[PDB]
């Protein structure tokens, strides 16, 4: 009644994006640790029973034609569907390793007039990616074809998105823990809070810098769910 | 379903919290901008909503840019140390990023940068909602046939409908977004986790509601809310 069924053969397709090497004409530079975030995030999607698949380095095109053609595969025997994307990015836009794309042209495949399979799914996207320059400095019948989206993005619109060479993204430690531990028996939202809350407190930055220096993030979620989503 | 100790809002406290109505009708000339009829409905139900939850609700109207944001700006600057939570509501003419005032247009992240935490310091680590009836854009849905802490955390901002797309409203019944959140805030409002709460208005608001205009560029069009949550804990309004 207000769960999404879950009554499928498979839990869904779950491709994984892991950019960490760009062009020079992009002039952007290796994304470390994000090796660190992928396997993580494979073990854990894996492990929620996602049919995971990680590209690496992709380019704009080859963006679009994974999605293109996830969205044109068959999905009847699916509960849903889920990519992640771990790259550079700005404002609507991320970053191919030749340029940037706008998220909305990755999404908007799984529309429900271009994906009837997916159609009343969830269609879940987790980007991990700067989302502009900003600092958060800190302090003390028929259905609508833009429905069953969900993106959980790594921060805020215009603001910076943390990651450690060495520890992996904020974002994404705090994504796998909480899945590690309660992928099973939480709703999604209360999983994304949950995260919501381990990147704004547990987490503070640390340069030699004074513009960089305790330095802060929250992540967020935006939901256009019909329903509870659990994955179980 | 199970409420885990750590994981709530501290709603413990001497009040729930104010709640903002701000509901725009009437436009001046030159904006182009039309009466926007049902919204003196769509005030009605939410007041009598969001008292009966326990806010203390108080409701301004054919506001002016300028009033707009005086009175959020002040609102941000009161002592809310002794309320749980704080809520705005607007109901306007839109557009993508930016709601009407009478005179003119203005962004809505600069209304609702005033609270908050280096800003509003008396409602940190407490949930400020914000719920938005008003266009966001001119597409349709043509629908398809079956310690520190962020300045930016705690906000939750409830759309009538995503970015880019139209929002659509009863002169008779109200807007869509209205109609359900006040229906379903009334049976569950109590019961139910906010962002529960906003997901069934976003099922009900998808199902229950489809165009019908003389029009057939508006004729049997769909419309789907947009929920955008940076809370770190569950909503309840109860106990």
């Amino acid at each position: 009644t207000y769960q999404y069924n879950m009554n499928f053969e498979k839990l869904g397709k779950c491709i994984i994006i892991n950019n960490k090497n760009f062009d020079k004409v992009t002039g952007m530079g290796v994304r470390n640790g994000t090796d660190k975030d992928a396997e993580a995030l494979f073990k854990c999607f894996r492990s929620l029973g996602f049919d995971v698949i990680v590209y690496n380095d992709c380019s704009c095109a080859k963006m679009q034609d994974l999605l293109k053609k996830a969205s044109e595969e068959d999905h009847t025997n699916a509960a849903c569907f889920a990519c992640i994307l771990l790259s550079h990015g700005e404002e609507n836009v991320i970053y191919g390793k030749d340029g940037v794309t706008p998220i909305k042209d990755l999404t908007a495949h799984f529309r429900g007039d271009r994906c009837k399979t997916l159609l009343e799914k969830p269609k879940l996207f987790f980007i991990q990616a700067c989302r502009g320059t900003e600092l958060d400095d800190g302090i003390q019948y028929k259905i609508p074809v833009e429905a069953d989206f969900l993106f959980a993005y790594s921060t805020v619109p215009g603001y910076y998105s943390w990651r450690s060479p060495g520890r992996g993204s904020w974002f994404v430690q705090a994504l796998c823990s909480i899945l590690e531990e309660h992928g099973k028996d939480l709703e999604i939202m209360q999983i994304l809070t949950r995260v919501n809350d381990r990147v704004a407190r547990h987490f503070e930055s640390q340069s030699d810098d004074p513009h960089f220096h305790e330095k802060k993030q929250i992540p967020c979620v935006v939901s256009m769910l019909t329903k509870e989503l659990y994955f179980s």
